[PDB]
């Protein structure tokens, strides 16, 4: 799927608005606050403001506009009234917004209250594995290279990669080809041409890469309990790199990643 200039722009849009979403929260998530309102703060302001859709809501019957995960819970996490943030907490806002017929998909990684040694660590070093895989991205590239790059980085670390899911092809289809692992696997073979769209979301555990589902369908934690940290950025390959579609004003990255010269 390779998009023309008018939809990569459109893809712009809906990057931008998935970065502005996680930009506009951040100020809310604090110490007592519960998922839940965070979530109903997400949803009003993609719907009344941006003029947007979660693409979340109803896929695959998702009940919430935007997946919150804590702790040892690795992804899909649901919002819940219930559920209160307090100092320590590692907490990923995963967000998909659909706009004029293209998705954007993005998550990060916030710090709760007093960070911790480990919840610092983690996060940095997660985040740094998206940067890195990044970097690498540019026409000619196998997708093998990538993942293969990111495990590396991460098990040096004493940290492990999460196996079950991966980032993806992605635009007017929330999930399409090709598949993004963030380990080194012989089933990756492709090689990245300009125009393709996707996403690179690694998922690192401080402890060991197992995870267990739980009984609702849909939160997975870590099946030692141990943190486990991710990052989200929908980019789109240029003719000598790739463009970060969902970049932050807090990420240490450019927008626009070079290579020819
Ligand atoms: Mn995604
Ligand atoms: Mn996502
Ligand atoms: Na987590």
């Amino acid at each position: 799927s390779i998009k023309t200039p008018e939809d990569i722009e459109k893809m712009r849009v809906a990057g931008r608005l998935a970065a502005e979403v996680l930009e506009m929260i951040e100020p809310y998530v604090k110490p007592g606050v519960s998922t839940g309102e965070l979530d109903r703060i997400c949803n009003d302001y993609i719907v009344n403001e941006q003029h947007a859709v979660s693409a979340c809501l109803g896929y695959h019957g998702y009940p919430k506009s935007v997946c919150i995960s804590i702790n040892e819970v690795v992804c899909h996490g649901i919002p819940d009234d219930a559920k209160l943030l307090k100092d320590g907490d590692i907490v990923n806002i995963d967000v998909t917004v659909i706009k004029d017929g293209f998705h954007g998909d993005t998550s990060k990684m916030f710090i709760v209250g007093k960070p911790t040694i480990m919840g610092e660590r983690l996060c940095r070093i997660t985040q740094e594995s998206l940067y890195l895989a990044l970097r690498m991205v540019k026409p000619g590239i196998n997708l093998r290279e990538i993942g293969a790059a990111i495990q590396k980085f991460v098990e040096a670390e004493g940290f492990s990669v999460v196996r079950e899911y991966c980032g993806h092809g992605i635009g007017r289809g929330f999930h399409e080809e090709p598949q993004v692992l963030h380990y080194d696997s012989r089933e990756t073979n492709v090689v990245l041409k300009p125009g393709m769209t996707f996403t690179i979301e690694p998922m690192v555990n401080a402890g060991k890469k197992e995870i267990r589902t739980m009984k609702d369908g849909w939160t997975v934690k870590t099946k030692d309990r141990s943190l486990s940290a991710q990052y989200e950025h929908t980019i789109v390959v240029t003719d000598n790199g790739c463009e970060i579609l969902t970049l932050r004003k807090d990420d240490t990255i450019p927008a626009i990643i070079s290579h020819d010269e």
